[PDB]
């Protein structure tokens, strides 16, 4: 999978100098042990805590940060842990191993534990998505929509009051035809604290349809609009506060069809990003909640493709074959951040510049700017096997949750890519 | 309007646990009375100040928050405030309501008194726009500015001092033919106390002409200049600091016409994002300063259209009829921040990327990524009556004064969208 | 060049009420002397300190600040300094002149020093690229990089730890043409404490050769991959920690150029932007270290255009003739924010959106978004002489360190723009 990150800030606790861990399953503890997994790539987080000078060692694997020098000043590192056993991590400035600057790091043999909680799994797989549609004529489409509150997953151990449409982040992908009639039935379950809706973006009318939706616990709410224009477009809730109802998960791509419908590909995938602003930082376990000062002003703690960590790397990547031309639909919920969309180790044959549908995408792009409350259409042809990437190449991003793997079988060389010289 | 936002933060405050108001009306009050009209949606903030469990429950309205648990944590939520009369809000963990958790919602009849302050209104009408150029051969042609310093109104109670080309926020719509020769004539009012310039996106040469309108209080500079190349350009200050004098307001557009005029269109609008950086959170009244730190950190404080909260909701909505093919003409002076543009309730018919006149509009577009110091044109046609909400849909935005009306007299209901089946 | 800043807080210190430096030569210095040379333009920031009321009056300038009352509360301003001597600047308030709020500013005849500093200078000058390949055919490229830590000068009297590919930032300008095979040799020196690699933005396959390309100190890695799609394309280290090889430096352009190569050009120009994450403050002189918490909540120091404050102003500015179409291949390495490039007096003839070179360019466009992970190009014809300036049109970046020069050298008056009337 992703690098397994451990933070380390330098102090003095239990009467020694001493790295103390940040975070994960080493919060707040002393010289932690950290645990790792055969072929892992493990990065190291250390962060200078008191001012004296430090570094970290990696005792037999030959790795280590930088020193770091003043307070706050920080190093970053990396390492394939390629031997089981137990080794040593100690900081190599004169004296601090002694005054007690040391811990282990456990490589297992296996596979690292899926990833737990008490949360429902609200991940939204990026296969779930109607295929084209027919070559039919316009018509009216029945769309049934559930908003429900649920104690989600949001990392391993780590859990969150999620709210969504249909169980799932992001919602239900809904695919119709230009000239359709969509006849909307929005039910807000019994047990909704709070009151939801939604607007359509390729909805045309008061509130893109929000107007009509506003919807008691316990009650439904129903209004029909006609598709007037094609494009992929995103709808979210829309009761105010709205920022707060589409950072907790109500967020979701309608896509209408040209006439003639959408290049034939091969396969397809949903894929959305968006933001979570917790109290406690990023890799901190337990029961999260929401904090108002970081949402408004624009602190994510999280940073999420198709609504957890581990999303699309773990519990659900994305799969396809060499040769196939592969199709993503993908949107910002947001609420606030511009996803600089790349997949690395592809390159973008056909990019729907601002989700148009209508005129003809870009050709040969490596990143896409998609702004909160945009989509796009990306489309490339797979020449070649590999584990691809996709990212937001605002690259800290990585390291706040913000990964997915596409997953294609066959040989690491071939004359496209290979080791060694030509 | 858009909705009246009231924040409560928990804590102990005269010998008991009680709400404590944050900004507005009710800043520092402990459990104070929220005043509130018929008709109005009403949000409520809460944030978890001292760290036991809290929630808010607005008696008869069956209106309530999520429970919060430790310090920091929050939860948003809102009503209509349908039923005119007093009603309570507490908080129902046991033992709280008594404790002394307990204050005042008063639902007054009629509406909400205007905004007002000790400061000028400095917003620009968002129709305060010269129209298309008719068929000319190009000309010399004369454009007289001011630039004058002023204390405004930035919101309801509170003032700010604005630096204006002629006293509003964005300065006046300039529109030129390709091919003109401009003549500018840059007036620094006497009571000014900065030098005061101006940089166009549309001219070719020396500072977009800032080398040649550095002017002194009570000066006069003049600069003559082609437009050599059409487009949609972005004009601001450039006097150091740059960013300075581009928060207090001196941003405005520059359209240089193509050869045979834009397409015709029944209404054009002019609209303009920028950011106020004050020493006080947003919604703090009195007299507002500049916090240097903020700016150049890029920590905002006000998200603005033309100027001022309120601006295009309550002082200058936009207006138009149904039937009528509408242009908005709309950039970011910023100074920092890309807008993620959008209508709601409606979809851009063309965008005209980047700003290019030249180049092919893109169709059916629902959001559009500006650039600060860049500006761009959508075109729309408005099937259907309804209030439409212009947004940057960075939607955390909308709480900190960014949002605007266009408002479309008819009928709720009708064939394109209406309440129930179809 | 580009403006002179000096900040003053104001308060109480070594006895009385003060003006105090903050950062650059003047930094916890009392009533600091400001420094400066004929004809610099001066900026002085004030932040008020301790919550009386200040202001900042320079004798003899007629320049001053506006006041500033509350603690936080911040005044800028600027004046030429076209008079050598000595001339007082003092706080208006009704005794605080006398209480002790006065120093001076020193103009000195002749040109300010070179910047220095004990570092390597790591920057790449823009014209350091190779030029158009021949119309030849599709064959095997050799490309060589080198990995490289190294004390480079980050600004004047301020150094810091660059990663970099072959010792300067942005790395080699790469160009090949679509159809080659390139074989690359990655090498890292010896003296690395990192491990270092490679991912093509242009590169097809597992990281883009990052999967490839992964080398320890002192080792070399070999890859041969091949170039399918023109374009421009990012390429940037791709070990863990991905953002912080990408923040120390590891950054560069791949061009793949179309079967019949880029429109001619009379000139072409290698910008890439990139942020750095220092404990310290921006402008804060001596050795500076990476803070992990700034680089992963994305709160920069610096912006930087190829490499270094000052870098394309002083160092190795652009410079072109009038007449001559000049091209700027401009990339983000990053790793977080997306850039508004804009060249201040000049207009985009052409923009190549998203870094497309086989879609139509965009034409006549002030300024492009270019996220973090993509490149594009420009394309303009110099009309007219004078000092370009190019810039991120966030403009609070100018004072981080963003900014450029591009000299176009001959008469300030002529018909495209002049002083006086038409
Ligand atoms: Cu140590
Ligand atoms: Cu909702
Ligand atoms: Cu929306
Ligand atoms: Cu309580
Ligand atoms: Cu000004
Ligand atoms: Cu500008
Ligand atoms: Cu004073
Ligand atoms: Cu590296
Ligand atoms: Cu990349
Ligand atoms: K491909
Ligand atoms: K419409
Ligand atoms: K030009």
């Amino acid at each position: 999978h992703a690098p397994v990150v451990f933070t380390l800030r330098t102090g003095i606790a239990e009467g020694r100098m001493v790295y103390i861990g940040v975070g994960g399953d080493i919060d707040h503890k002393i010289n932690p042990t950290l645990v790792v997994h055969e072929g892992e790539t493990v990065q190291v987080n250390l962060v200078n805590g008191e001012g004296a000078q430090h570094d970290v060692v990696v005792d037999q694997y030959a790795a280590r940060s930088a020193i770091v020098n003043g307070k706050n000043a920080s190093s970053t590192f990396s390492f394939v842990a390629s031997k089981v056993g137990e080794f040593n991590y100690y900081c190599s400035i004169a004296g601090h191993r002694q005054a007690g600057m040391e811990g282990n790091i456990q490589v297992l043999p296996g596979n690292r534990a899926e990833m737990k909680s008490s949360g429902a799994d609200i991940t939204r797989d990026p296969a779930d998505l109607p295929g084209p549609i027919g070559p039919r004529q316009a018509k009216t489409v029945r769309i049934d929509l559930e908003t429900v509150e649920v104690k989600g997953q949001l990392d391993d151990n780590t859990t969150y009051t999620y709210w969504t449409f249909n169980g799932k982040v992001p919602g239900p992908f809904l695919r119709v035809r230009v000239g359709d009639t969509v006849e909307l039935h929005l039910k807000n379950h019994k047990d909704s604290l709070m009151v939801h809706s939604v607007d359509f973006h390729g909805a045309t009318g008061p509130g893109g349809a929000a107007a009509f939706t506003q919807t008691d616990p316990g009650e439904e709410t129903v209004v029909t609009f006609k598709a007037l224009i094609p494009g992929i477009y995103v709808y979210h809730c829309a009761t105010p506060s709205v920022p707060t109802h589409i950072t907790n998960g109500m967020y979701g791509l309608l896509l209408v069809e040209p006439e003639g419908g959408l290049p034939q590909v091969d396969r397809e995938f949903y894929v959305m990003q968006g933001e979570i602003y917790t109290v406690k930082s990023f890799g901190t376990s337990g029961e999260q909640e929401m904090d108002y000062e970081k949402l408004i002003n624009e602190k994510p703690e999280y940073f999420l493709f198709n609504g957890s960590v581990g999303s699309l790397t773990r519990s659900h990547p994305l799969y396809a074959s060499v040769g196939e031309t592969v199709r993503i639909f993908f949107g910002v919920g947001g609420p606030n951040f511009t996803s600089s969309f790349h997949v690395i180790g592809e390159i973008f044959d056909h990019v729907y510049s601002l989700g148009s549908v209508v005129s003809p995408p870009l050709i040969g792009v490596q990143t896409v700017s998609v702004p909160p409350g945009g989509a796009t259409i990306v489309d490339f042809k797979i020449d070649r096997a590999g584990r691809y990437i996709l990212v937001d190449h605002a690259l800290s991003r990585l390291e706040h949750g913000l990964v997915g793997f596409l997953n294609v079988d066959g040989p690491k060389n071939d004359s496209i890519m290979h080791e060694g010289p030509a």
